[PDB]
């Protein structure tokens, strides 16, 4: 209640994209230091709370959530432009692990405070200006297979097992030439993600651990996040 | 005349299901032949005068109909499948190994090879795209799924006055040389399919590949000229890739 905005200092723009339950559209916020600032606009204040450069921080509400602007889209669109000339230059493998290692901060952060991100997938992730990655939004293929019989912080690590995937190939959807219907199955007779082409071995064995069977046998986010840095490390 | 293409049911067993077509699904089966041997095929469920104008087909880049049952369509087996997914796969260490340019030249000329060959005869493919694209035993593909009855492989003149010529043909054939090109990419990323419209109207096109050929961007640009009679014809895009493909070593 304390970060609520009065609705007479939103000018909203044209739409950016669609959302779970309306339009995501672009705004400019005025600030209490007088400058306007450039926003998205769509309980919410558990995230007000939320600081991590890693983590996107709600700015207020008005219902429409003020969210900041992160010109460079979503992970996921911004993957596949990068397969196209014109586009953003050919991401090399240090820049990719940096995708990865940045989510892996942040869902460190929500996880030490037990939030748990539910749809979490390369679409879903933001790039700021500064091309470092945030999760947002906090859907079968991205879903751990405990969670399709009946959801904890290790579905989450299975999710962004997924999306490490959706990294390393650059914008492939999971599990080429399977159904969605078919993913249970699939996953309950011992089968995952196969390995991308040029994908380091170290790096496979790390986004696999994310599938196990069992939770209980998957990394938690702040182990994920010191082998990416450290496979990062290791490289020149 | 007619009862020539159709096929008694009972020389046909039915197996697994394989997938789903538009209007039916997919499943395996044998054809027990006049041969005495039986044939692995694939059945996917006025209709049955086309199958009849279309098993007088004969070109190894065109799918050949083996006849119909009572209704069925039954069609050769392709163990490798799909292009479409082929390439995904290749993409996979486990699947087929990274696949060069000159290989994924040979696909777009085999595909260019078939529909010179249908529009030889005015037959029109009203739904060309990589999944609609079958590799043989030898991988060479054949070009399937057209007759009998996907916005960003519709062309724009088909978009709007509802028509569709050979040169609409050539649209989609454009859209799938950038599929091959990209290996498996769906076309027009970050663009919805109720945006293709206004997108193509304003003049945006299929961007180039990251790898791409500027030669072979020019190829499959020519394919979506806003003009249907300023797009090249199937015969013209063969030889045309053909030739670039002889540029390359081997
Ligand atoms: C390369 N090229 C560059 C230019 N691009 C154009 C472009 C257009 C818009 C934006 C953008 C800008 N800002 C935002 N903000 C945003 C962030 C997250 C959400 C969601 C969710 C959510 C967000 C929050 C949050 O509150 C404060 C901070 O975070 C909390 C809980 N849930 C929605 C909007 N999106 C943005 N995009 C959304 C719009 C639709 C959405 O479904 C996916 C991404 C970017 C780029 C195209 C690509
Ligand atoms: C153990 N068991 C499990 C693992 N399996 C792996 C496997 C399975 C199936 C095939 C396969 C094999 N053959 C085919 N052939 C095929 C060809 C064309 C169509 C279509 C058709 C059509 C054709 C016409 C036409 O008739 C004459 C001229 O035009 C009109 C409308 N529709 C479907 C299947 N697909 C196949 N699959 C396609 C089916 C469509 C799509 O889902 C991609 C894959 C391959 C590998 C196999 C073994
Ligand atoms: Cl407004
Ligand atoms: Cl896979
Ligand atoms: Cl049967
Ligand atoms: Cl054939
Ligand atoms: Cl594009
Ligand atoms: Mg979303």
């Amino acid at each position: 209640e304390d970060v609520v905005i009065d609705r007479n200092l939103l000018i909203l723009g044209k739409i950016l994209g669609e959302g779970e339950f309306g339009s995501v559209m672009e705004g400019n916020l005025k600030q209490e230091d007088g400058t306007s600032l450039k926003v998205a606009v769509k309980e919410a204040a558990c995230m007000k709370d939320f600081s991590h450069p890693n983590v996107i921080r709600l700015l207020g509400v008005c219902p429409m959530v003020i969210l900041p602007f992160m010109k460079y889209g979503d992970l996921h669109t911004y993957l596949l432009y990068s397969r196209l000339e014109t586009g953003p230059k050919h991401i090399p493998l240090q820049t990719l692990l940096k995708f990865m290692v940045d989510i892996a901060l942040g869902m460190e952060y929500l996880s030490n405070r037990n939030f748990l991100h539910r749809d979490l997938a390369a679409r879903n992730c933001m790039l700021r200006d500064d091309m470092t990655v945030c999760v947002a939004d906090f859907p079968v293929k991205w879903i751990a297979i405990e969670s399709l019989a009946d959801y904890t912080s290790k579905s989450d690590v299975w999710a962004f097992g997924v999306t490490m995937w959706e990294i390393a190939t650059r914008g492939m959807t999971p599990y080429p030439g399977v159904q969605n219907h078919e993913m249970y199955d699939y996953l309950l007779h011992g089968h995952r993600l196969k390995q991308p082409e040029d994908c380091l071995d170290e790096l496979y064995e790390i986004m696999y651990s994310c599938w196990r069977t069992d939770p209980l046998d998957r990394p938690t986010f702040s182990v994920l996040r010191l082998q990416l840095e450290k496979l990062l490390e290791s490289l020149p």
